[PDB]
């Protein structure tokens, strides 16, 4: 069987982007399924007609088009725009349409091979005894697998908590029984990594030297949205989360695929999945931004996050697929909520996560519609 | 068969209010559930211990008490200290204990007749064919019903938007089947009014001189907790709601009574259940407040209350008792969080409602545990 | 003695409201400045040359003309744009220009007599034995000088910790040397009250019915800048208070007169003048406001208005003129703003005091370099 | 030629720190002024006794003795508690007394040598051709002068628009005159850096391999208050900024020393004089602190520090003196205010600069009183 592969991309740029892009999703026959915005230029149309006149199955919803889909769902209200959180549009659409493989991406990563969608079906794989990797701490930093200079990161997400006591955990390998459905590739260039850590350090991803790794039940990882292919039944749970929601008065942003990568995680242990980091490789010719804005826009999240992470550890979901396990996610966040304790966890801190359980059964509810 | 009545009152006083309470609550052999906090001294104690050896049914549960409880009914985050919403622990102990009448009082409302008890016992008069009052534009005005100095005033939580041409207003009075669930008496002295308006004009309730009203289906008028009796079978929807929760960054306060009044009565009206307005009549010397600092916490409430208020006439409810109906309505504000407009409506404004939707369902469940 | 009157009117309105001001302004022969904004359309310069062509001494100057004047006097970013601060723009151009008389008003308030700029010569009359209203309280109610329905109403700014003490206070008239050099004239229609007010009773002014006063040293009430006419020795200290500073995180609105009405006030006693109150009255036919927004907006300000006055009444000032008193009420200001206590003076709350002093001096030295 | 050194620290402890502070300024006669506050336990004045026995001069004054200082000085609110603020205590007091080198320090800074004071009279050196070290970038990063695992870092305070290209900066040393008015020494274990690096990174000093350096004019870093010795002369130009001013509703923390190493390093300048860095260098086993809190509060500043650095130098400044040149300083932090652009140029952030600028010249004028 033909194993179908939809890349999802929203974007605000003229669509120069797809002159690196477009070849190795022309010539694998993936579809590329871009997102513009109320807020994205002319341009974009006019570069995705011209690649789709080359070879590209390129497709681009106009924000009318989007609003009539979203609104036929019943989720109108759902995904806001002027924000990158519209890629949500694309997740519907590719499960809507039956792909097996989603490919979320940036317009700033460019693949390198010419087996980048090749790379990515891994999430088809199925059920086999192959190696896994676990760690005492129950963390892996994905970095470690990258050449970086000046010094050593961790991926942007890593828990703060872990990040002093990592360097003596054990890393371990074993042959054990691994369904691949999340498969994050790495990036060359500007890595993934947090506003503390590009701020301090400027990090310089030289090259790919650690492999490919499969991560085994307890061992995490944050998992982004800028070269991750999921698989269709593990889509359900990689609802991008919407941002904006203020922690002590201060709007969080640039952590939508943060939980979203925790999300999708966390619902794949419990069904007897896993998340594979390592190849294929992009390159990120990261946009201009500002720094000290990505730093004040991500520090409300960072506040909340170890202590997410720390009590979804303590509680166990229930469901038989996707959409049963995230939907007992969001409960369990709403439980989360209340029993949380530290100085970070404001009303508004705590009714973030309240509102968000909410968008996650809508986007669960909308899904439920299609099928 | 003898009806049995239980006031609720949380205080932080010494308990010299008792000596003006309860003579009325001791003729009549009703308990008084006083609820005590942190940050009451042990003077309140003693004052219903002396209380109690003159004859009054009075208890008065020390928070390790009250902690207790609600640990073992697996909601022990839900009812913060150092605040009136303490008020809902003597809720559900009255419901624990099988009383037909909760009365929530305040420690400054004192009754001023001898059947105050004996008048809000019409909580349990039954389905009966009586004179109901309907307005034409679906609001009523209980301060009509009181003799106000120096100018017409509303109750506090009545909707602004509705105010200027409420005097146009037809009132029809018919002989229609009702059953009075929710008896919210009237107050002399220092009327129950917004800060808005004591700020403005400070009004002085004089006397009760429009008699007692019923109100028939589609006609609603704010119920407070100072002076209100509330039958057994509606009090799971009588929670008070947790404040403190920002709007633009600023917290809400002095509103738990106003959605627990409109809860309890959008409820109660789906059941087939009025809301009765008038005797028993109590004196309102109100303690010591600071008007601007009441205002500066009521004004986050009052920017979204005509906006719920619109929304939960267009949203039908389902339910056949107060506990399925409370929670349907929880799971209707969470509607409404995201299908509402404003310039308020600011995302932790949004998430306001689904926080206390979470908190309402959290009630609900405890009252499911001791059933 | 050949006196010359310019009005001040800042809008963003279509100029339609020139039809019922240009006729008292163009008998009078006096100046009409106004002062677009960038929100303004371009409706309002058509409306200005077709009053020109009248006979109206109108002048219009564009936001381009408004900067080049704003910049060449060291004070580009003084006045910000989308907002009527803009206002004072006029008031520097009518000083400029050599006026006698400024009149500050607003596009909905509309000249009821054809005496309208002979009675605002009053602020020309100089120092004369006459009628002194002075008050037991120190406050002046200027509300009572109209008959207001439905009940007694204080103008805005007018402090509430005075309202309701004030009906015991003892008013005296006697004859003693003043110098008007600012007259607040009355308003029918909508009065100018807070939103706290306006939200309450909707006070309608029917007529002007107690004449006109002049207050002695120590009685003090707000002075707005819809329908008050400065001499153009007190202009200096009538700089219209930039808004927008938080309070508790909340920005303050509506309250640019307020100080500039009490500034000017405490500066004028301070030099030997006084403040009138009376005639000519205006209608005020009020533009649409979202009066919770209004509300919202004033608010900030109330919170800290009744201890701003408080020490000014325990502040001495120095100085000779306007230009001398306003500067060392700037000091004043910067040495209440670190001794003032309540729950309302946060660190931005305090600030306030402080980039408005600086603002205050801003002005004065724009003034200094013309002159 | 008999030199005098009083060492100040404010400080919660309970006095252990004594214990290997107390051998290098004992040995040498210099005082040591400690500063409790409210918060601070009875044990730290049992330590103070307990080695002034020793023979240390020793003192720590009571709250109660540093409020009626402050009061006969007419700055009882200048200084608030709760705050290591307070060691602006310490630096009137040693100013008062006439030491001529002042050394502040914080409880965690422990000298390594016994030359400790010696070290730091090098800001009684007065005027002489020396070495002098000059940067092409304005910048000089002196954590270079240390050993530092595991990558290179940039002090806390250092402008992070220059950090990039400060690697290609040219560095050159040259003979030139230089009076040497402020030592900042460096420190082992835990380096002076920012919440960023120290959360990315987790500096370790391992040594003090650089030597000692004398910055030319127009080469700046920052200048912390945990190991630095300023002459008295430059003392009026070191008061400690007052923190908690909001910047978007974020209140600022921990950037009290930043601005006073730089206020005091552009009035030295100004003036002819200069800024050392080097020996002595102390042990800073850091006191335990909440990363992520530590960054919570200092962002508020970092988001402003680069703007305000870059406008210090177009501005320049006036006076004879120290004391002449802060209040100069003061004014020119005003106009900045105004002028400066930015998204986190919030009207409290503006407001910041004003209120700051009251403090800078209410702590000169009560050196003024003493003086
Ligand atoms: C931002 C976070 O870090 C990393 O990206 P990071 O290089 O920082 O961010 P960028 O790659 O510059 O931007 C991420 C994507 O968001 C799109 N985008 C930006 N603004 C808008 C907008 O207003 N509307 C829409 N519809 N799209 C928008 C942008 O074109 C690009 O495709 C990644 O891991 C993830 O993007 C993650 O969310
Ligand atoms: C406040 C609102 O307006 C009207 O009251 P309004 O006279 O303003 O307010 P009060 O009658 O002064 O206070 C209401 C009740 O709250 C209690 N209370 C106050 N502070 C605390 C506290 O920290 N903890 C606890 N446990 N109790 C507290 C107080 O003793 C009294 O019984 C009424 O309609 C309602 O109280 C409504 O919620
Ligand atoms: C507003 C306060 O209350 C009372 O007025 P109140 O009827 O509420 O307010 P209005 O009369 O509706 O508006 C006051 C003036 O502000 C102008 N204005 C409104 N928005 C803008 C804008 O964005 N830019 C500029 N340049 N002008 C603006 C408006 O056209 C009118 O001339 C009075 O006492 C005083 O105006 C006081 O300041
Ligand atoms: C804090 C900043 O970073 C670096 O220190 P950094 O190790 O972080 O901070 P610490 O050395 O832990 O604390 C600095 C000093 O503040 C004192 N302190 C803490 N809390 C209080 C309080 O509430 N009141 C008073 N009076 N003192 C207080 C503390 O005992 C110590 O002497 C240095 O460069 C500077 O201290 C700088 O200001
Ligand atoms: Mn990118
Ligand atoms: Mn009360
Ligand atoms: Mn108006
Ligand atoms: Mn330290």
């Amino acid at each position: 069987r033909d194993i179908s592969t939809a890349v999802v991309v929203t974007t605000i740029s003229d669509g120069g982007f797809l002159d690196r892009l477009a070849p190795a999703l022309r010539d694998a026959g993936a579809r590329l399924i871009v997102i513009p915005d109320r807020n994205t230029g002319p341009a974009l149309f006019a570069a995705c007609e011209r690649h789709r006149r080359l070879g590209l199955d390129v497709v681009c919803p106009s924000v009318a088009e989007q609003q009539d889909l979203l609104e036929r769902l019943a989720v109108p209200d759902l995904i806001p725009y002027h924000s990158d959180n519209r890629r949500n549009v694309g997740y519907l659409m590719a499960w809507m349409e039956g792909f097996d493989v989603i490919v979320s991406m940036d317009d700033d990563n460019l693949p390198t091979t010419d087996d980048f969608v090749e790379r990515h079906q891994v999430v088809c794989q199925g059920p086999r005894t192959q190696p896994v990797t676990a760690s005492s701490d129950g963390w892996f930093n994905n970095c470690a697998l990258l050449e970086v200079e000046p010094t050593e990161v961790f991926p942007r997400g890593f828990p703060f908590h872990a990040r002093p006591a990592h360097a003596q955990a054990r890393t371990s390998v074993c042959e054990r029984p691994a369904d691949v459905r999340i498969n994050a590739g790495l990036w060359l260039g500007d890595p993934d990594v947090d506003a503390i850590t590009r701020l301090a350090v400027r990090p310089n991803a030289l090259a790919h030297s650690g492999g490919s790794v499969v991560l085994a039940e307890g061992t995490w990882c944050p998992v982004n949205a800028q070269n991750t292919a999921v698989h269709r039944d593990a889509l359900p749970a990689y609802y991008f989360l919407r941002m904006g929601q203020p922690v002590d008065g201060v709007p969080m942003e640039r952590f939508g695929d943060i939980f979203s990568g925790y999300f999708v995680q966390v619902c794949a242990q419990h069904l007897g999945h896993a998340v594979r980091f390592g190849d294929p490789v992009v390159e990120h010719p990261r946009n201009e931004h500002d720094l000290l804005d990505d730093l004040h826009k991500e520090v409300p999240a960072v506040r909340l996050l170890d202590d997410i992470l720390d009590h979804l550890r303590d509680h166990p979901l229930e469901g038989g697929d996707y959409l049963e396990t995230y939907e007992s996610l969001s409960y369990a966040l709403q439980e989360i909520a209340e029993r949380v304790n530290g100085r970070a966890w404001s009303p508004d801190a705590r009714a973030f996560l309240h509102r968000s359980a909410h968008l996650m059964r809508s986007w669960t509810g909308a899904l439920r519609t299609v099928a």
